[PDB]
């Protein structure tokens, strides 16, 4: 028995779903509302009481990047999404953290809010792009040759960059096209397809929510 | 060749150190002067230009708890770190994840601030103890029966429990009896007693920094 209780618009819950998929794993996505959390994710995740939250044999893992590594070791021979060298899997990790630590908290404000709030989180995520982009290199992907840890790390944001364009008037797609080939190659895989949304519901949900909340 | 970039009272260096020291591995550390960085700490960290910098072969390892898992990976048959269960390995992240979380600004603030921003890190670094505190519960270790990763990812704090109380007013010692047990049980570990500072040698250092 595996349940993930997620949120469907979170890039961070999109990695254990496309972790999930990777493996091949039949399991139950339960939709929470953000708003009226569900008893069972507050019993589940009481320290942060955030989603993604991951069920298995009714024991809870929490944190979107402990639940890649846990499903990882779990079923190891397929897909494997860490690398088996033990440097290029501190690289893995040095580079997946780096992206929660520049985003989680920072970013939120690009479509949350507007005025000064905004304009800083616009200044981070740019640094982040140009910082990723260049540690992407030439390279087919994150992990090398191979879809792996930092791909799943990041692939999610990719639903959020029409969303970005157009509420924080960030010019992404014209101004990465390494990072959007990159996108391109990870869409293909169904794990990726299925757990990302069409980046216009994104938009259209945010631009909802910045109407009815911001009154912009 | 191993080289440690690091800072002495650290209680993030501190957990590389213990890591190295619990592997018996030889290393070259370098004190690092925070004012001035090495260009050597800038080469090899030059995202987040901080220490500790773990350096293995040339080869820059950046993150303390990253760091940690590293070297346990390397030499894992050696007083092993992490557990062997997926499950218990994915709770030892957490909790280590908790303290990075929740102390890497507010205990910042605990010393280097005055006022509304030191009684807010006040607040939260209490909070941190009370779910620490709960958390071990009546184990010996927060690793169970056997010292292991969030052990490490904690213990350093314990060099700087008298400073808390001193500059930022906090009471911890006489708060968190089962903290203290704990703490003097991981002591007795080589590796953490070569690595945590004095205690009083961290408040004279923080004091004179406060008045500077
Ligand atoms: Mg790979
Ligand atoms: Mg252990």
């Amino acid at each position: 028995e595996i349940i993930l209780l997620d949120y469907w618009a979170s890039m961070y819950g999109m990695r254990t779903r496309i972790a999930l998929e990777e493996k091949k794993v039949k399991y139950e996505y339960r939709e929470e509302d953000l708003s009226n959390k569900s008893p069972l994710l507050l019993q589940m995740n009481p320290i942060h009481k955030k989603i993604p939250v991951l069920i298995h044999e009714g024991k809870p893992i929490c944190e979107s990047i402990i639940q890649v590594q846990y499903i990882d070791e779990l079923w190891p021979d397929t897909n494997p999404i860490l690398p088996s060298d033990p440097y290029q899997r501190a690289q893995a990790r040095f580079w997946a953290d780096y992206i929660d630590k520049k985003t989680y908290v920072p970013c939120k404000a690009l479509w949350s809010e507007s005025g000064e709030k905004q304009e800083a989180a616009k200044i981070e995520f740019i640094e982040v792009l140009k910082t990723l982009d260049s540690e992407l290199g030439d390279k087919y992907y994150f992990g090398g040759n191979e879809f792996g840890l930092v791909d799943i790390a990041f692939i999610g944001f990719y639903s959020w960059f029409r969303t970005y364009e157009e509420v924080a008037n960030l010019s992404i797609v014209l101004e990465f096209p390494k990072l959007m080939a990159w996108a391109q190659r990870c869409l293909k895989r169904e794990s990726v397809a299925k757990a990302l949304p069409d980046s216009d519901k994104v938009l259209k949900s945010v631009s909802d929510h910045r109407k009815i909340i911001l009154g912009i």
